[PDB]
């Protein structure tokens, strides 16, 4: 009895999964590409770990995350594969529960990790208090499409402190601050949405994963997690928190997935 794990997001979640590539199976939970390929971590990312290392039973990963993704190019634009387009790919291919992915409300989990690029690209040009409700509302409408399809189990990851990535640190403490304050407002409104959605539907199981606090813990005390500092970059994915100046490595993603496991037990795969 597999858990069908449909994920949506940006570079922090991408694996290069193609809807026309090898599809997920008990023998190949990720489908394509090989576990550990296609990520920004030098190895598995949090989805690969959740699927093959932290899983308590069979998890099949259909990972529609695309690098550079914002929520909707009508709001904060970036790349064609925005979150709205990922939901469209889901609607086109998997929403009708084909024989290849015969999911049901009882065994499908829809995981969304979005906002890094929305905030990254709009934190200095928009008013967080009045603009992030628009982004969050678009995210909610996308979620409602899956709810209409029969999805009932949802996992939302709030935005991690990319304010403290080397990419943003280099821009100076003023910029870090302005980005971080914007991001905090986004994450509050995300939390409020997930709570309202959960309450309003009444028949959904949802998890809001506070990636922000988790990675902030590590950044604040890196040596306690085996990292030499909070700022070095190493593309081996394990020597430093950061695999490149904007993305954490496989060691971080594994720590996050291990932190996420107990919180995911109620979703059925963990």
């Amino acid at each position: 009895n597999p858990t069908y794990f449909f994920t949506f997001g940006d570079s922090y979640s991408q694996t290069g999964f193609s809807a026309s590539g090898t599809q997920p199976s008990a023998s190949n939970p990720m489908g394509n590409p090989d576990l550990g390929i296609g990520t920004t971590t030098n190895g598995p990312n949090w989805i690969g770990y959740l699927t093959t290392t932290e899983n308590a039973s069979l998890v099949l990963s259909y990972n529609l995350a695309a690098g550079g993704a914002t929520i909707d190019n009508a709001l904060v634009p970036a790349y064609p594969g925005d979150l709205a387009s990922q939901f469209r790919l889901f609607e086109d291919v998997y929403a009708d529960k084909p024989a290849s992915a015969p999911w049901s409300a009882e065994d499908a989990v829809f995981g969304v990790w979005i906002g890094i690029n929305d905030i990254g690209n709009a934190y200095y040009s928009t008013d967080a208090e009045t603009y992030t409700p628009k982004l969050i509302s678009r995210l909610e409408s996308l979620v409602e499409e899956v709810y209409k399809n029969g999805g009932r189990k949802f996992l939302f990851l709030n935005v991690p402190p990319t304010s403290r990535s080397p990419l943003f640190l280099e821009q100076g403490e003023e910029v870090v601050k302005q980005h971080a304050e914007y991001l905090s407002v986004y994450n509050e409104n995300l939390e409020g949405m997930v709570d309202d959605f959960t309450k309003k539907k009444g028949d959904v199981t949802t998890v809001l994963y506070d990636s922000w606090s988790f990675m902030t813990k590590i950044l604040d005390d890196p040596t306690a997690y085996g990292f030499p500092d909070a700022t070095c970059i190493n593309d081996d994915g394990t020597s430093c928190i950061w695999w490149n100046n904007y993305h954490p490595g496989m060691k971080y993603h594994l720590l996050q997935a291990e932190d996420m496991k107990p919180k995911l037990r109620k979703l059925g795969g963990w």
